[PDB]
């Protein structure tokens, strides 16, 4: 099953293309190729500062008659400096303009943490602490709901929200739309069993980001564990005659999750899509879930004091 049913009645492709760190000089080609080999879901963000170039590729393939707009599932996220209710529409409309689209299929609150509005995306104080904004998850959610009621986005969701933060929204008095998706980091070093259990139990679809462990993350260290080089996982890959990446992409699919591996390398974009022609066995699944080390590629120590920092909670 290539798509998963969302609570808005729309179907979301379970494999999408990540675009964080895809340089503007190379992401247009990336998206064009992805569309060419079957990707229909592209995961974007204003903060990735390549939405223009992603829109370039999309308009072109629309122009080329390769895909139609209704077949695409385009995701963007509201960056942290726009959580004020009076900034949300503009932030969404800028994304829409850059992407040269008239609606988004899914718009996520990118992180639960609101940051001080201004030009700078990740404002820190002298001391390297993030400068928060006086914004809260429920009003930002209300702002997101407006986007749906205005036709600008078909569905809204959240990202990097812990189960209590999700619950806050769910129990919102006057809730208009429940979150359709919770996009979270998820891979065999961070298997997220409890949050997944929670989300699924509440009818929220989970998207696994950084499924290859984000080797290109700008803050990586040599000592960190490296999923793609993990000999145990290469071993699993070798037994199925697949790449480690393909094992890492297949793993979340068999957990009823959406997954969004990133590449700008045409060969890998293609490689990464070829995950619907094998199955990981019960033991593979069991073995990969056992490699959980609660290790995060995305956890900003600069935000550990933000009130809405999601990763203090167990899940
Ligand atoms: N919601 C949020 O907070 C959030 C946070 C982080 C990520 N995400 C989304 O999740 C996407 C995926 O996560 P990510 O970008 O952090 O990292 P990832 O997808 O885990 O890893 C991408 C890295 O893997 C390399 N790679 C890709 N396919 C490969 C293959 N077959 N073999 C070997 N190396 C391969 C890529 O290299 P090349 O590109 O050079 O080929 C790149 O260096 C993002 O791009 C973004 O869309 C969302
Ligand atoms: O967030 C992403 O999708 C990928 O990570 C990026 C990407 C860009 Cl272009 C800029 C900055 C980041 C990054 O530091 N994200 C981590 C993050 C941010 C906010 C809060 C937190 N937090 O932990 O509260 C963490």
């Amino acid at each position: 099953a290539s798509r998963i049913l969302l609570n808005n009645g729309a179907k979301m492709p379970i494999l999408g293309l990540g675009t964080w760190k895809s340089p503007p000089g190379q992401v247009t080609e990336a998206v064009k190729v992805a569309i060419d080999v079957g990707y229909r879901h592209i995961d974007c963000a204003h903060v990735y500062q390549n939405e223009n170039e992603v829109g370039v590729a999309i308009q072109e393939k629309l122009r080329e008659q390769v895909v139609k707009r209704e077949e695409l599932f385009i995701v963007s996220k509201l960056w942290c400096t726009y959580h004020e209710k009076g900034l949300v529409k503009g932030a969404c409309q800028k994304t829409l303009s850059d992407l040269k689209l008239d609606y988004l299929d899914l718009y996520l609150i990118h992180w639960p943490t609101g940051f001080k509005p201004g030009k700078e995306f990740f404002p820190l104080d002298e001391s390297g602490n993030v400068v928060p904004s006086d914004t809260n998850i429920l009003d930002t959610w209300a702002a997101m709901e407006e986007l749906v009621d205005e036709g600008l986005v078909k569905a809204i969701g959240i990202s990097n929200f812990n189960h209590l933060q999700v619950e806050m929204i769910l129990n919102k008095p006057g809730l208009k739309y429940k979150p359709a998706v919770n996009q979270i980091e998820c891979h065999p070093y961070l298997t997220q069993e409890k949050l997944i259990q929670y989300c699924q139990s509440k009818g929220i679809v989970v998207t696994a980001y950084s499924p290859l462990g984000s080797p290109d993350r700008p803050w990586a260290k040599p000592e960190d564990p490296s999923l793609l080089e993990d000999p145990r996982i290469k071993a699993i890959a070798a037994k199925h005659n697949k790449t480690t990446a393909q094992v890492l992409i297949r793993f979340p699919m068999q957990r009823n999750l959406v997954v969004i591996p990133k590449s700008v390398t045409p060969e890998r974009i293609a490689e990464n899509f070829k995950v619907f022609d094998f199955e990981l066995s019960s033991q593979d699944m069991t073995t990969l879930l056992s490699y959980n080390r609660n290790w995060r590629v995305c956890a900003a120590l600069s935000c550990t004091s933000h009130k809405d920092y999601p990763f203090h909670e167990e899940f």
